[PDB]
């Protein structure tokens, strides 16, 4: 049903041109504090600028696709979305494809355009000295809940006290995670966004925390609003058929 | 009444899961700058970190959890919508409950994952050198009243000239209420997330000014905004039942 | 007229609280960086940190009171709404009057606070080494100019577009003209909030410059958005008697 | 037609002054490190504040001049918005004239005021060490990219999901462009911007980037917006009447 049809194909395409800008923006600001290469100085970097530049670009890029595409941008939030039953199977899976295929490129150009760094990371997450498997895990879980819970409640459609620009809230919480993530685990919050760095710098050294950890997130925040919270008057077999249906 | 609504405890667990995820994410973001741990450096606390932490964590759980709850999330706030007459006395009993609760399960949480620094205060809110009781408590009672000033006269009613997301409103003020207190006191303005530091640590010295100031503040802002600048046109009697009632 | 009207000293209280509460909050999150006090530290002033104190003390005050007041808390602001005839002259000089009443009570209240702080300027107004009358002069113009034509454009009421907050607008407002000028004058931009620091720690040395600068910037505000932007076809007769009559 | 409109020249007007405050209210907020003169420290330049500076400039003036002229404030929008037939020929052609004009005297006023400092650049974008030409290319046509991609969705006019202040939206947007580029390029971003910086500063290296990188920028995303992700049921005959019609 939806393969055949061109809206569906244009979401998908703004959903891999809306990552690759997002990442490079992102990642381009988190590796901004290392120039000039030549000056030697003590330079620090920066939180709240790369916690900024994750959120507005998210915000951003939310603004500019989101009648388009949904503005996801990000496969936990898409797993999400799915587990909430509100796109298909396929529609997730050729997002979460889109998403990692757009960070790839988006991290290859960044790669091309910082090429003068010696010791380029590339933002590749990982964790800091004196976190280990499990703290990172669990900051993960947190960032990826928060982030994944605001995207459901914001997009109820029952809901007619909501005022204000749906963009800006999920960037802002975007930016929360990041303000909380950074000195961690430098905040992957986002598995293409780690994945894209992970594969270009050819280091995959701890990487599955920051797939299973903000899945784990994802469906946290799934079970909190769709079965604690703000619960649907609707069977979960006719939710279940938007899996195969997209409806 | 409210004792056998199911959206009541549905409200009260919102409140519990949303002050956990609050604390917990906030407290985090004030705990980023310790690490990495063996990393020999004079790292300093980001202030605006910590206070775009604690606005963007209240604006993006208010935005996921008002519709259900309010998203009270200070215990100040409850006893401001109480006094002013706007929710029961159960309703802000189990309000209060469910905060304080989850704030100490969240700090714990989080000295679990926090676990390699030592020394550890987990956020606790403690005065500065050069502010004795007196001045933390004047603080702490300004922040509380801007920001319960502020949750008063978004929730009016009576006004239709609101516009924008009062979640950002709400979270924008805790921030505002952070760039103050932060030097001064740590910034508690939140009885329930100074009292789950407290609890975890173990040390309560100085504690009292984290509950007197900001219930000061919030009946300040509820004596301000209702018999000063926006009285309401109904009798004494008629408010007081809501106390009973829940109405 | 409006000397027998209840509402009208409600809106003048209001004016008084709130432009209290902004120079308390905004004055005390500038002097937070020098504690702790017997700590030798170097600590460096947050530009930020003070302009988003402004910014949001501005926007949280403005959605607290705007409907009761309208939420000037700037005598700049206010001769602005004066000369564009929005406002009685009797409205304005009472205005004026309880935000620079206001002002020095809360300056009053912060060097209470703050008396740990030895040589404390209380956040005094004065031009840096390197600039001049002149050019702190300019900068304020400037500063004002553009926060004085925002608050004539959103509070226009012939406008059908406006979206979003406007008091949200007004802070970002304010935090611009900070983020401009706090590293030339410390940012004055507000006549009454200068004024409080230079009544109170008895220093009146280039302070003309913080009430003139602004009320040329306001002026200049009016005479481009009333005479070239947008202007209104009403007579100048016609909107002479809004002076002496507020409507 | 529209040269003898009395709007179309108010609307040249709002841009040639909303471009000059812009320009000044930015640079100077960007130059401000450097105070006090005489003394001796090691100042570092801090990105949050000066992206800041120039978002919340956006942002101010689009909500002061939005419904006056558009609010485009930058050549390589209002190239955009030409390239998209959204203005004729001749209004863009006027707004770029207006919008350089206004950067030239914006930084002739504040190189006046910003006197003091010894070999001042007055902000003028040049590539950091360790960034070639094809680099800082790359990095300004991603930045003016989003930005006019932003700008286009947002000024859709066909769209009932769009909530919130689109000044902010706007400004956010500029935001994101300077925190990712201001290390790298000092974020041109808007040919005017550096326009005004080279003229006065007489120094034209590398300028080629800051006019052709927006440019190529702008084009990229109208491409993205109009031909791949929301495309418009109009033939293209009928859209190129607007460039002669204005209508
Ligand atoms: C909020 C919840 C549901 C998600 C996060 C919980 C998990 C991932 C976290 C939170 C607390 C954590 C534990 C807390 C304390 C310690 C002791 C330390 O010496 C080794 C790691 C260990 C054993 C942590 C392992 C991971 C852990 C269990
Ligand atoms: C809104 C109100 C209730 C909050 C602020 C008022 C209170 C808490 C503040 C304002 C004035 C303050 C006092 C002002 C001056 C001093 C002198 C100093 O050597 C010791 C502290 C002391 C005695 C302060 C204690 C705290 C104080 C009383
Ligand atoms: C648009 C205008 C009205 C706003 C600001 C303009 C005024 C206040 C500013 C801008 C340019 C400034 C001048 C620029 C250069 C100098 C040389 C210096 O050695 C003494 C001050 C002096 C002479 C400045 C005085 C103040 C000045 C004239
Ligand atoms: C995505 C598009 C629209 C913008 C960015 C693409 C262009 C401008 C980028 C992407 C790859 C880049 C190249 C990658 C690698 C090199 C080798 C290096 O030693 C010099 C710069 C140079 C030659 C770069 C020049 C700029 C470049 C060609």
């Amino acid at each position: 049903s939806e393969f055949k049809k061109k809206l569906f194909w244009r979401a998908v395409v703004a959903e891999f041109l809306a990552t690759t800008l997002f990442v490079f923006i992102s990642i381009g600001s988190a590796l901004g504090f290392k120039y000039p290469v030549g000056n030697n100085q003590t330079a620090v970097q920066d939180n709240v600028k790369v916690s900024l530049a994750f959120g507005l670009s998210i915000a951003t890029l939310a603004q500019s696709v989101g009648h388009i595409s949904g503005a996801h941008l990000n496969p936990a939030v898409t797993l999400g979305l799915l587990l909430s039953c509100q796109i298909s199977i396929f529609r997730a899976l050729m997002y979460i494809i889109a998403q990692c295929v757009g960070a790839i490129v988006a991290t290859a150009i960044l790669s091309g355009i910082t090429s003068s760094l010696t010791g380029n990371s590339l933002g590749r997450n990982d964790l800091a000295d004196g976190v280990n498997s499990g703290q990172g895990l669990g900051i993960e879980i947190i960032g990826t809940l928060q982030l994944v819970l605001c995207v459901l409640a914001t997009t109820d459609r029952r809901r007619r006290d909501l005022g204000g620009s749906a963009p800006l809230a999920i960037g802002l919480s975007v930016a929360l995670g990041h303000l909380l993530a950074i000195d961690y685990t430098g905040c992957g919050i986002n598995p293409a966004r780690s994945f894209g760095s992970a594969v270009i710098t050819h280091n995959f050294s701890n990487h599955w925390i920051f797939w299973v950890g903000p899945f784990i997130g994802g469906a946290l925040a799934v079970l909190i609003y769709d079965f604690i919270l703000a619960p649907r008057s609707s069977d979960l077999t006719d939710r279940v058929k938007v899996w195969t249906s997209g409806q």
